[PDB]
């Protein structure tokens, strides 16, 4: 730690959580290991209010050059705050820690697949609108997500949807095994060139909307990941879900236009989806 550059240490101070402000419960994981080494924790704010948090231990960080790049990503991500985007509460410098808000209802895909939960069509469209608002915020900061899908959004105690799996919250599903070891959400040009843009996140958002309206059905279940490019080049697309309003399906189809410039912006998506949501009684 003494080997850290002083001007970088000064710059990261506003992101750094002192060890006396955080109680990490390394004896209890969140989501029974289905998110890697993410632990329950308690963060104390300046007023002494207890904040339930999710603590990720970054064990892949060894050298001081990796620590320094981690400090920078902490600095950049601390400026990303929106009601529909998972915020960074801070970082702690054992392995460096990432401190995130605790999400009571886990990932959005599991939530909508859960037989015990009964979201209405209106609630589902509401989740999509919240995702569009979070992406509208990321796009406005020129941040390209690259892995937008229902499994990568979370729900808090108030059922507020948060776009996750980016910045320091990335590799959300990276699990470590003892002996073992997103093409169906990707825009056609991303499958062809391996390049990602905000217009390719729009494509992914269209797929996420389809997941919401089918209550978490897997897209293209009968198509091999290799065969997806040819399938899309033939002009085939995901079909309209049973309980999906026609104007909402039109919005999905616009997201999958082969010309990236022809797809709506997240701003237009927020506009169009908010108008659709407002037609519903609740
Ligand atoms: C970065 O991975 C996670 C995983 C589960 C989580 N629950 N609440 C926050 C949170 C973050």
């Amino acid at each position: 730690l003494s080997a850290l550059n002083p001007e970088l240490v000064q710059a990261v101070q506003h992101v750094v959580i002192g060890p006396s402000s955080l109680i990490v419960h390394f004896n209890e994981v969140i989501g029974r290991g289905h998110f890697g080494c993410v632990y329950h924790g308690t963060l104390l704010d300046n007023d002494g209010k207890k904040i339930h948090c999710a603590v990720k231990s970054l064990n892949r960080i060894t050298d001081i050059g990796e620590v320094s790049q981690f400090l920078t990503e902490g600095i950049i991500m601390k400026d990303f705050s929106h009601p529909n985007v998972l915020s960074l509460l801070g970082i702690c410098l054992g392995s460096p820690l990432v401190v995130l808000p605790y999400m009571k209802h886990g990932d959005l895909r599991n939530f909508i697949r859960n037989e015990t939960h009964n979201p209405t069509v209106k609630d589902l469209i509401g989740f999509g609108l919240q995702v569009a608002k979070g992406m509208k915020y990321l796009a406005s900061k020129k941040f390209v997500h690259r892995d937008l899908a229902a499994r990568n959004c979370m729900l808090d105690e108030k059922f507020t949807v948060k776009v996750a799996d980016f910045g320091l919250a990335r590799d959300m599903y990276d699990k470590e095994y003892y002996s073992v070891h997103p093409v169906k959400w990707m825009a056609l040009e991303s499958l062809q060139t391996q390049k990602f843009t905000t217009k390719s996140d729009v494509w992914s958002f269209g797929v996420l909307l389809w997941e919401l309206m089918t209550r978490g059905a897997p897209p293209y279940p009968d198509v091999n990941t290799f065969d997806i490019t040819v399938y899309l080049l033939q002009g085939r697309r995901l079909l309209q879900p049973e309980y999906c309003p026609d104007p909402l399906y039109e919005v999905m189809l616009k997201c999958w236009h082969p010309k990236a410039e022809m797809r709506p912006s997240f701003s237009e998506l927020v506009s169009r989806i908010s108008a659709i949501f407002s037609t519903f009684i609740g």
